[PDB]
């Protein structure tokens, strides 16, 4: 403290000699050399600088990790005619995962599952239905980065594919185009190829931008190149999340359980749910009494990327309704009753005009 000799402080600041002199020439204190002896006025200022400035060069540190969002993984449908292997690759993914069972080890169904791989994770929506709308339609908050239109060698595209495509470019999803049967004498990938060009998508093979991945569902025969193509293309779109913003997700369905009452399974985009928060779905609030996911364990937070199963709402939510964190439950019940009563304003508006005319009518 009194007396030191700059070597001395510069030892117990943990500083290079240049280093401290440099400050020194900063701050006008002058001095021979390192050699030299500090008036204590001038080390307790020297120590104050130097603490504060290292605290400065954290703060600015802290700040700059803070704004590098972690990555999160890209959520994925597989869409198509229904006998065209959708389902048998849905179901080979999903087995694909236990590996020898566990045991059991549980499973549990959450609307979505995840397959892990040695170049990350992918999470597959496994829903019964599209999500809303018409047959099978869907509006529709986003839900899927990408996805993958799984087209049968042998009979090429059909009117479902067609429907799948335009869902998935309406809904903004990356697309790409497995063509599976491969394996089959009938097997005519080069047809399909020349479809997809005819309706604008121009393989890569062909210096276009259209990514054709030929798999067989049944044997697993490019499975791994799908999910690997499937990384590359998070890896480049770059999907990331902030696990500390508000939350939000959306509910990829929900239903009554007998024991339990309404469960909503839903999907974590941004943030990071936790039991007891508020949260409203449209027009359904609740405190999120519990939350499982797909292993079956009971977690207590979610975060981006996580399909969990939701207890605590208070009607059923509907699928591709945004899930959205209120701060308590007063929020959430104006905030669903503002879009009920509104809804109900806009139904008087059919309630009036234009039901045009009336009725006629037997006899």
């Amino acid at each position: 403290m009194a007396k030191v000799r700059i070597y001395q402080l510069a030892k117990e600041l943990g500083m290079e000699t240049q280093e401290l002199l440099e400050l020194l020439d900063q701050m006008g204190v002058a001095y021979k050399s390192h050699a030299s002896t500090l008036e204590e006025k001038d080390a307790e200022a020297v120590r104050e600088l130097v603490k504060e400035q290292r605290g400065l060069q954290e703060k600015l540190a802290e700040e700059e990790r803070r704004k590098s969002l972690p990555r999160r993984p890209p959520v994925v449908v597989i869409m198509g005619h229904v006998d065209h292997g959708k389902t048998t690759l849905l179901d080979y993914l999903r087995k694909s995962r236990i590996a020898e069972k566990e045991g059991g080890g549980i499973t549990q169904h959450v609307g979505a599952f995840e397959v892990k791989t040695p170049q990350g994770t992918v999470v597959f929506i496994d829903t019964p239905g599209h999500e809303a709308f018409t047959t099978i339609r869907q509006r529709g908050a986003k839900v899927a980065d990408i996805a993958v239109i799984v087209i049968a060698a042998d009979d090429g595209i059909m009117p479902q594919t067609e429907e799948a495509i335009a869902h998935a470019k309406a809904a903004g999803a990356k697309l790409i185009f497995a063509i599976n049967k491969i394996d089959l004498p009938q097997a005519d990938p080069e047809k399909v190829k020349r479809q997809l060009m005819e309706r604008g998508f121009v393989p890569e093979e062909y210096g276009g931008d259209a990514i054709v991945i030929p798999i067989s569902a049944k044997t697993g025969q490019g499975v791994q190149d799908l999910l690997e193509m499937i990384l590359l293309l998070a890896e480049l779109e770059d999907y990331r999340a902030d696990p500390n913003a508000e939350p939000r997700g959306v509910i990829l369905e929900s239903k009554l359980d007998k024991q339990a009452g309404i469960i909503a399974n839903m999907l974590v985009q941004e943030g990071t749910f936790r039991v007891g928060d508020y949260v409203v779905a449209g027009e359904a609030y609740g405190r999120i009494r519990a939350m499982m996911d797909a292993d079956g364990n009971q977690r207590k937070e979610a975060g981006p990327g996580s399909a969990v199963q939701v207890l605590g709402f208070q009607e059923l939510p509907h699928a591709g309704d945004v899930v959205e964190w209120v701060p308590d439950l007063e929020a959430a019940k104006e905030i669903a009753e503002e879009r009920k009563e509104e809804r109900k304003a806009r139904e008087e508006e059919e309630k009036a005009r234009r039901p045009r005319t009336m009725a006629e009518l037997l006899r």
